[PDB]
């Protein structure tokens, strides 16, 4: 149960993500991310785009139906104080792309936690433009310590939870609609 790994989806919960979170050490801004694939189809990792921060971890390469991937990120170590803000992109075996946004900002005087989930038609890499769409234009969810559900189209739906703090967990379940 480490970041970079896949577990059984039914075992995804706050406990597993907290353990991933706690393993990163005392850093101001950091995130544990778990995405449970119940979509009926296998996911293959494309890439992650980091608008801010980074990860030492490889995206789990293959994530089968019934499995959850565990991932994490943290703020830049270097001289520029950043949050951790990015987009994970997975290829689904229908030819389409599952994209997940997380934003855990540095400066809470101006910003707060957000996340989003969207299915993109065809094969699309995570990048700056994708981040802008998901952050500014596709109705992202607040990290408000509550669950939010939404149809993704393609017969899939998402149910997800993100906490409100700079020590952030993001838990998402992708199911059949
Ligand atoms: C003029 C913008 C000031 C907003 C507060 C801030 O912390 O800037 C965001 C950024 C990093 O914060 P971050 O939370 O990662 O980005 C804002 C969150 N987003 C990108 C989602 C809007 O700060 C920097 O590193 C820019 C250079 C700072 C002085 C050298
Ligand atoms: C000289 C104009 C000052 C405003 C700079 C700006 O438009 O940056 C917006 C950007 C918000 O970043 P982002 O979410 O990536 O969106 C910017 C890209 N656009 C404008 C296309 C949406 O704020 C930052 O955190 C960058 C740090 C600026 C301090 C040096
Ligand atoms: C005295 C505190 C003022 C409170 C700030 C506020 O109302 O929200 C600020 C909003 C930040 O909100 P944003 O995350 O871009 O919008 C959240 C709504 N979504 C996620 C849909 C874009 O704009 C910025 O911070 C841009 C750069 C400021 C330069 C000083």
């Amino acid at each position: 149960d480490v970041a970079g790994a896949v577990i059984d989806g039914a075992g995804l919960g706050f406990d597993v993500l907290k353990t991933v979170l706690e393993a990163l050490g005392n850093v101001k801004r950091k995130i544990a991310v778990g995405i449970d694939n119940e979509s009926g189809k296998t996911w293959t990792a494309m890439n992650t785009y980091f608008r801010s921060g980074t990860s030492d971890i490889v995206l789990p390469h293959k994530v089968a139906h019934g499995k959850a991937l565990l991932y994490n990120g943290q703020k830049n170590r270097g001289p520029v104080a950043t949050g951790v803000v990015g987009v994970i992109a997975y290829s689904m075996s229908d030819g389409n792309t599952l994209a997940v946004l997380f934003s855990v900002p540095y400066d809470y005087n101006w910003y707060s936690n957000w996340w989003n989930v969207r299915v993109y038609k065809g094969q699309k890499r995570a990048d700056q433009r994708m981040y802008e769409e998901l952050y500014y234009h596709r109705s992202p969810f607040r990290g408000d310590n509550g669950w939010h559900s939404r149809g993704l189209g393609y017969g899939l739906k998402s149910r997800g939870f993100m906490n409100s703090s700079g020590h952030a967990i993001l838990e998402i379940h992708v199911t059949k609609a």
